[PDB]
């Protein structure tokens, strides 16, 4: 008989091996405290509900919309704990494809590559809208508006809550508000990918764009992640939050969302979400975490400044000031594929061929050799 | 405009989780939960195993990072999984024909296998036993596959209709997937004998089926190595098969979502090519798997001493369920049940088809606060010497 696995096609590809001296690319204290508390107080591993820990959902909605939000008081939002932000995006995609007339999702160009594959996995067409002005390293707002002209009512338009991946360029509050007005007028269904809350300016300031939409819309979806702002990457801690016009509608929709989860992974992993709930619902433990998050934010910004300065010190004629204005861990360096290729093979400095760099991996000890490598390929 | 969510139809009730939520809300104190498969101790608790608590303490004091695992998870987790499934020194491991991905539970392993097949092969159909775990159909349909049923259970005699099983599976074509329960068939508890397994493997290789093994209860039938004999008979013959296994129950790690999806192909090149598409299907689902539960499982299986504590804990779970099965039958007789319940002794695992009708199951819940699945399936692992008497009284009252 012919083998089923014979007609399968290899998967195109998405360091670690090369032994060259000096190649260039931890758990939070609050998380360790939380885990200790769980080790000695947990008495069972019984299945969570399909939607996970209820307190995890309450604290998620408060982070997204603000304590006392009209969405919370009117009980218009339902939150399911999911395996990571990615898992939240997949659950939303399966829910939309199975239960609604949604067939088309619009994502920024450029964007996180996994957006298209997650929505495609549910049979949803993914279109791109304009976003990045590579000339000025700014948000091309005019082109963004123009390119969303063909997004029909009932289409999903995906927005990054803050720290746009990969450009690090976010709409201003006024741009957010303009987008919120336009979104209501054209009947779009907003979906926010909110994976870096707290890494731009702060917890509350980073949710301003989402809350501008939340104030205008009857319906929206938020796929949030705690992988980065809690350092809980491999524990897979995220949330998919549904918002509808009223309590009866969101509950009706949320039961089909839970049906989509049941047929995917059944119920979500507890450990990571318990940590987050333990921290968020404890005043002193939350104060510790919030300070760790502020520390992380300021360190990245500090490295952004040092990166720019050392590029100049080491003789770069190109102006990299735009790195200071960009938010989060990722910025487009502006290096060509041919310039990135050299860094990988000729300097042990590894970056994506698109020239995206990860400020997280920069330190005061590797900054000098790193910048000396970049100035060489310029 | 009109809201996108305005016309969504409410989802129907889950046959298992629908009753579970209802049990959580029940006001009566004597309520008894015989619904969802979860091991309980005689103290009325669903405890964490001691082996697990020790491993969790090790992780707490030694883990220095939470950085993403690979798409396929912890390497040592995959190797220990293949040892349990196929046995240390198997030809599949030495020939490097097997690739394992850590998944969120055995359910997640089923969906990953289903997505992988739906998106990378010509598979359109999955054959599932009648009866079977209710969520099998939901998992396969959501990935785009049809679900067909093949004969299995003799209700009147409480046995496995092996002849009806083979005849029904003649409608299955080459390239179609056939799902087999490794051990402790859900919900009947009736597993094929080794000779019956070897006949299915023989017949499977001939018809060209793609065996899919759901292996959620390894160790609860007779023993770790013994419970894998059916699978290993298929492995010795087939060039290709898939195994979705779970550690939720044999490690008591239900809510950490610890499972594995293992691909087996003819040679190392074919499995690696197929496995790259499995990882792609995983990337577009949950990206990478949760570490805590799998780290616990890997830590236990890799330490000889810690493994011994666990394998003794598992052994204590298996034979305590065996003691409840015997007590269940003996108490039914003492409480006035006239019919023969001896078939319950022959059944393996946590679950047993009690023969109760849908209406009788409804009565138990409303009038007696005893919660079973509408199929008549009962969770023997939820019975205790203390709740056995009231639950048997309730059952006899509705007979
Ligand atoms: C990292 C990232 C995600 C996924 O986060 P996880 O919780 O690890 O799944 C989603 N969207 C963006 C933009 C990201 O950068
Ligand atoms: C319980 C069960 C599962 C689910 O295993 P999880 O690890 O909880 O996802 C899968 N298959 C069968 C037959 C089961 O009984």
């Amino acid at each position: 008989h012919v083998g089923t696995f014979e007609n399968i096609t290899a998967a195109p590809a998405d360091f670690r091996a090369d032994e060259r001296p000096g190649k260039i690319n931890p758990v939070l204290t609050s998380v360790k405290k939380a885990e200790q508390y769980l080790l000695e107080n947990e008495t069972t591993k019984s299945y969570l509900g399909i939607d996970g820990i209820p307190e995890f959902g309450r604290c998620t909605q408060e982070l997204l919309f603000g304590k006392g939000s009209a969405l919370i008081n009117d009980k218009r939002a339902r939150t399911a704990q999911t395996p990571g932000g990615t898992g939240a995006l997949r659950v939303a995609a399966d829910f939309l494809a199975k239960n609604t007339s949604v067939k088309r999702v619009w994502v920024s160009n450029p964007s996180w590559p996994n957006h298209k594959s997650v929505f495609n996995s549910a049979g949803l067409e993914v279109r791109e809208y304009a976003y990045y002005d590579a000339e000025n390293h700014t948000l091309d707002f005019d082109a963004l508006i123009n390119s969303l002209n063909e997004a029909q009512a009932g289409d999903v338009v995906l927005f990054h809550g803050c720290c746009h991946n990969p450009t690090g360029i976010d709409p201003t509050l006024e741009q957010w508000q303009t987008l919120a007005q336009l979104s209501v007028e054209k009947g779009w269904l907003p979906l926010f990918d909110f994976a870096y809350q707290g890494f731009a300016r702060g917890l509350e300031e980073d949710a301003e764009g989402l809350r501008a939409f939340a104030a205008m819309h009857k319906e929206l979806i938020v796929a949030s992640s705690y992988s980065k702002n809690f350092g809980l990457y491999n524990e897979r801690v995220g949330a998919c939050t549904l918002v509808a016009a009223d309590s009866e509608t969101v509950d009706r929709a949320f039961s089909q969302m839970k049906a989509a989860i049941r047929a995917n992974y059944s119920n979500p992993p507890a450990h990571g979400a318990s940590v987050v709930a333990t921290i968020l619902s404890n005043d002193a433990l939350r104060a510790i975490w919030e300070q760790e998050l502020t520390d992380m934010r300021q360190r990245i910004q500090r490295m952004r400044q040092l990166f720019v300065n050392t590029l100049q010190e080491k003789g770069a004629n190109r102006d990299f000031s735009f790195i200071i204005k960009q938010n989060g861990m990722f910025s487009f360096s502006g290096l060509t594929k041919e310039q990135v290729l050299r860094l990988r093979e000729e300097f042990g400095v590894y970056a994506v061929a698109s020239g995206r760099v990860n400020v997280a991996g920069m330190t005061p000890d590797n900054m000098a050799p790193l910048c000396e490598a970049i100035v060489a390929v310029l």
